[PDB]
C-alpha cells in the first residue's frame, strides 16, 4: 500500500512511520511546508502508525531530538513516538479489510487528515485547535496536548483493568475531535476500507 504523507503545515515536521518494533519504509523524514513523502507499507501490516514530530534537531547520522513524537532520538523511527502525538493508525489486509483511525489516546501535537486515495470508504480528521484549547494540566511544555494517561498514570486514564469510563480529559479531546479515539474504550471511530486501499495523511489539512 502507498501512503502519501503531506505537510500542509506552515512549519517543518519530521514524519514518522512505525509498527512499534520496526520502521515502515524509511521510518522518518523531514517535511518542509508543502512537501510530500510517499512511502510503501507492506500488505498485512498490523498496528501501523504515522505521526508528525515538531522542533527536531538531527546530526549527520540521523540522531537527535524532537519536542513531540521523539522515537528514541532517531530520524528513522523503529519505535513509537513520545506522545503528545496525533496518531494515524492502520491495520491492512485484515481478513480482506483495511482498518484506519485517528487517535488522541497518546494526546495531540499536529492536526491531521487520514483519507484513502482509492474508493470505498471515507477519511477521518482531527483538525480542531486542541493545543490552543488544551486544559492547563495536559499542556506539554515542548508543544502539544498530552492525554491524561501520559500525565497522571492512573488505571482510570490508562484503562489498565480494561474497565474504565470517559473522563473530563477524554471528553475535551472527544468534543474537539469526535472522529478520533479519546480514550482506550472510546466507542470506535475505526473506518473500514477495502483491503489494499491507498492513503493520504495530511498534516494541517485546513491551516
Amino acid at each position: 500500500a502507498t501512503f502519501e504523507i503531506v505537510n500542509r503545515c506552515s512549519y517543518t515536521v519530521w514524519a514518522a512511520a512505525s509498527k512499534g518494533d520496526a520502521a515502515l519504509d524509511a521510518g522518518g523524514r523531514q517535511l518542509n511546508s508543502g512537501e510530500s513523502w510517499t512511502i510503501n507499507v507492506e500488505p498485512g501490516t498490523n498496528g501501523g502508525k504515522i505521526w508528525a514530530r515538531t522542533d527536531c534537531y538531527f546530526d549527520d547520522s540521523g540522531s537527535g531530538i524532537c519536542k513531540t513524537g521523539d522515537c528514541g532520538g532517531l530520524l528513522r523511527c523503529k519505535r513509537f513516538g513520545r506522545p503528545p502525538t496525533t496518531l494515524a493508525e492502520f491495520s491492512l489486509n485484515q481478513y480482506g479489510k483495511d482498518y484506519i483511525d485517528i487517535s488522541n489516546i497518546k494526546g495531540f501535537n499536529v492536526p491531521m487528515n487520514f483519507s484513502p486515495t482509492t474508493r470505498g470508504c471515507r477519511g477521518v480528521r482531527c483538525a480542531a485547535d486542541i493545543v490552543g484549547q488544551c486544559p492547563a494540566k495536559l499542556k506539554a511544555p515542548g508543544g502539544g496536548c498530552n492525554d491524561a494517561c501520559t500525565v497522571f498514570q492512573t488505571s482510570e486514564y490508562c484503562c489498565t483493568t480494561g474497565k474504565c469510563g470517559p473522563t473530563e480529559y477524554s471528553r475535551f479531546f472527544k468534543r474537539l475531535c469526535p472522529d478520533a479515539f479519546s480514550y482506550v474504550l472510546d466507542k470506535p471511530t475505526t473506518v473500514t476500507c477495502p483491503g489494499s486501499s491507498n492513503y493520504r495523511v495530511t498534516f494541517c489539512p485546513t491551516a
